């Protein structure tokens, strides 16, 4: 099972600058309990953005996409392919909008957090994936984050 977990603006906003521009931690708590114990397969920009005292995240094989064949990721795998990556019963696809892309093909689960912040797209942004008609998708209810956004978790699946 190839999974992917992001969370994204309603326009499809995913990251800017690097980074991420929200903080909910009631996703951060879901994102633990969805990855924990699992292979996280993460795009190199998106290794970058977590500090090094976060990483590796804990309890979870990290892997790190890179073209660099020298590239070091200390607590972490440096693949140069995705599909070296996928090797463990459950694998969850952490981002960014690069590798989301490359990694769709392999998925069949996508937890989606919809933020309900109205940020325009911009250049340089990175995007959620396109979802095509052979996913299906769950819909929660909207909650309020301690953050002041509210979000809802949105569950797609596909055989
Ligand atoms: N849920 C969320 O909202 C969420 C979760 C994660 C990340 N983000 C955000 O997403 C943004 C980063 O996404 P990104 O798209 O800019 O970068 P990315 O997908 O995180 O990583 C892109 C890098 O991955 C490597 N890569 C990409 N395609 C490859 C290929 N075909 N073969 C080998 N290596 C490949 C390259 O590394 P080298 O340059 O080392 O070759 C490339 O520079 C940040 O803003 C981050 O905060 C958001
Ligand atoms: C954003 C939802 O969960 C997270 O806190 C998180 C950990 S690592 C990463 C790229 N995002
Ligand atoms: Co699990």
């Amino acid at each position: 099972m190839v999974g992917l977990i992001w969370a994204q603006a309603t326009s499809g906003v995913i990251g800017r600058g690097g980074d991420i521009p929200w903080r909910l931690p009631e996703d951060q708590a879901h994102f633990r309990e969805i990855t924990m114990g699992h292979t996280i397969v993460m795009g190199r920009r998106t290794w970058d953005s977590l500090p090094a005292k976060v990483r590796p995240l804990p309890g979870r094989r990290n892997v790190v996409l890179s073209r660099q064949a020298d590239f070091m990721a200390s607590g972490a795998e440096v693949v140069g392919s995705l599909e070296e990556a996928l090797t463990s019963p459950e694998t969850w696809v952490i981002g960014g909008g690069q590798v989301y892309a490359l990694a769709l093909p392999y998925a069949t689960r996508c937890e989606v957090t919809e933020v309900d912040i109205g940020l325009p797209r911009e250049a340089g942004d990175a995007l959620a994936p396109v979802l095509d008609e052979t996913w299906r998708g769950e819909t929660g209810e909207w909650r309020f984050s301690r953050s002041g956004l509210r979000y809802r978790l949105y569950s797609y699946h596909r055989s």
